[PDB]
This record gives C-alpha cells, structure tokens and sequence, in this order.
C-alpha cells in the first residue's frame, strides 16, 4: 500500500483543540515534515487549499498558505516523493493550472501531480465574488469535466480549441508539456464525483470512518469499484486517516482524549467510540505503534484501498515514529528497503 502525507499548509493541522500543538504553517514547517516523509519513504505529499478558516481561541484556519506554491518550494528541496498541489478549479483558469503544473514538472523532475476540487463551501467564494450560484452544488461536475478536458489537451497535445458551456478556447497554447504523464487525482465522496474521477483521475481519495475501525469506509471504497468498472479504468482508493500514535494503547488513549478536552468550541462551531469534530470527524487511529500497524495492514486488504493519506497529531514527531516503530511492522510495506 502507497502511503502519503497531508502536509498542515493551514494553522495546527487537523486538531481543533487548545490542547493540541499550536504551530503556523511555515514553508520552513512543511519543508521539514516532507524532507523527513521522503527520508522514511512515504510516496507523496499532498496539500489541500483552504480559503476561509474557522475562527476560534485556536483561529482554526485562519492562516493558510496557497497550494500551487508551497508545492513549487518543497519540489525544489526534495528529490524522490511524489508532489501533489490541490487546485480550486473556481480560482484559477485551466491554461493556468496546466502551466503550474509544467513548471512543478520542471522544478520536480516529473513528479508532480494536480487534486482538482469543485469546492462546495460557499463562503471560501462568496468572500471574494466568485461564487457561481446555488446552481453550481448540482452543476460543479459539469464545470470540473470541461476543466479537465481543457487540462487534457493542454498537457496531451499543447493546445486546446475546447468549446462548452464554462470554457472557450481559441487555439489555447501551453508548453512546455509535462515530462512524464501528468496524474490529476480528485476526492470525490457523491455519485457524480466518483463518476467523474472513474473518467478522469488516477486515484480518488476518500474519508476514512471511525475511531479505530480501519475498515468502516469499505462500502465507499467499494462505490468507488463500482464507479471505477463503468470506466474500465484502474482507479484506486486513498483513505485519510489520523494517526495518534504512542508506546502504549493507554499513552495514545490519554493523547486523544487531552484532545478532546480541550476542543475550540466556537470554532468547532462555524464549522457545522465515536469520532469527534475535534478532528473534523476524520477516520482516527489511535494506539501503540504496534496496533497502528495492524490497524493500517488491515486497511490494505480492503477491496479498492491503494493508499493511506496520513496527518499526525504531531507531524515531525509522529512522521518520526512512523518512520521507525509502526512502518517497520507493516505487512503492507514490507517492499521497502
Ligand atoms: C483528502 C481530501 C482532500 C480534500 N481537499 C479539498 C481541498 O483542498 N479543497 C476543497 O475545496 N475540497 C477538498 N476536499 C473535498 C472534496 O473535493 C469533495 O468536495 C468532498 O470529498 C465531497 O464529495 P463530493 O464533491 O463528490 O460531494 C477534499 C476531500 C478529501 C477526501
């Protein structure tokens, strides 16, 4: 199983807790958590774009960096792991997108890859005018299809004449192309999303559900096949997950639980053995390195799971003991030197 991390390009990951580390997301910050994922051979990094955050003691969100850059910088300072930039198809035109991703190509050495994403919170784009309509919830996959047509023969061929109902191009140009094929990954959840990702992307990353329940996303996984046959094309799963990882099951348990307690409640707020919305009810893992993973092996015989995408409660500690107590007992990476 590929195993990737999702770097904090916002304010304290993905904790919403005043007991939680309190850290900005620095190009310093992400450029030592990847250099230290590439070191303990995950395949990929992945940041996502945020526009808007939460508010709160905490500011959760508040403060985020833009995807396409920080990917540039961090391509430039590793050699080996994947690069994946998450594009808000509504912020930026696709002969735009189709250039940053030739540059990170470039600066890369082919190894990156582009997340297109509809967007569906509103105020992200209500805040700065472009929010297309109440339509768009019904319509975001029709526009996201003649995105990536336009992307597909801008990185193919150098040029598109796409004409649609979102889209004219007139002899648009793009070159360089891509050195390599160029992998768009999508991390659609609704029937239109995995129909449109079983079309066009490489890989669709999903939720994963619950508290120490590492196959509870497998129906979602299993739509995703079903999506994936009405293609004929080999699109895998990738599932999120938290990790809270510690010598002990009693350790990792009082760590979540400290969590908990403190959670942000007005930020938790602007935001709406069970999940919390601590975590924004993200699939969470919680033990000793050893149950961690027998936890994630268990991910990897789920029908259609390629892939985790991990966050930590502590990035550069928990990147560390991954890398050295949980990943060394994985069936599923015994393929690493
Ligand atoms: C790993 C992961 C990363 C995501 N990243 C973003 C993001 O950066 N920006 C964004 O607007 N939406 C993001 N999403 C939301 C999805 O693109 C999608 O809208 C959501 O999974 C709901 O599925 P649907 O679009 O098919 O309803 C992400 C989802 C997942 C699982």
């Amino acid at each position: 199983m590929k195993i990737g991390v999702f770097v904090p390009i916002g304010n304290n990951g993905w904790l919403i807790s005043t007991h939680a580390p309190q850290y900005m997301p620095t190009f310093e910050l992400n450029k030592a958590i990847v250099q230290k994922a590439e070191h303990y051979h995950f395949d990929f990094a992945l940041s996502m774009i945020k526009l808007r955050g939460f508010g709160g003691k905490t500011e959760f969100w508040d403060h985020n960096l833009e995807s396409f850059t920080l990917m540039a910088g961090l391509a430039a300072v590793t050699s080996r792991i994947q690069i994946y930039a998450t594009a808000a198809t509504l912020t930026l035109p696709p002969a735009i997108v189709a250039r940053m991703a030739a540059t990170i190509d470039s600066i890369s050495g082919g190894r990156f890859g582009v997340n297109l994403v509809t967007g569906w919170q509103k105020p992200e784009y209500e805040q700065m005018g472009i929010w297309p309509g109440d339509d768009y919830f019904s319509r975001r996959y029709d526009y996201l299809t003649e995105y990536v047509q336009v992307l597909r023969d801008l990185w193919g061929t150098g040029k598109s004449d796409f004409k649609g109902d979102f889209f004219t191009m007139n002899d648009c140009r793009v070159s360089p192309q891509p050195s390599v094929p160029m992998k768009v990954i999508c991390a659609g959840q609704s029937d239109a999303g995995m129909a449109f990702s079983a079309r066009y992307a490489d890989f669709n990353f999903c939720f994963g559900k619950g508290v120490n329940t590492p196959t509870a996303f497998a129906p979602t996984a299993a739509r995703m096949k079903q999506a994936a046959e009405q293609t004929g094309r080999d699109v895998g799963s990738y599932v999120l997950f938290m990790v809270i990882a510690d010598e002990t099951d009693d350790a990792a348990r009082a760590k979540w639980e400290h969590y908990k307690a403190g959670a942000d409640e007005e930020a938790l707020s602007w935001l709406t053995d069970p999940t919390s919305a601590v975590n924004i009810n993200m699939g969470t893992l919680v033990g000793s390195y050893a149950s961690v993973a027998r936890m994630l092996d268990e991910v990897a015989s789920v029908p259609g799971a390629e892939g985790v995408l991990l966050t930590f409660d502590d990035f550069l500690s928990g990147i560390e003991t991954f890398g050295e107590r949980i990943q060394p007992l994985m069936q599923c990476r015994a393929h690493l030197p």
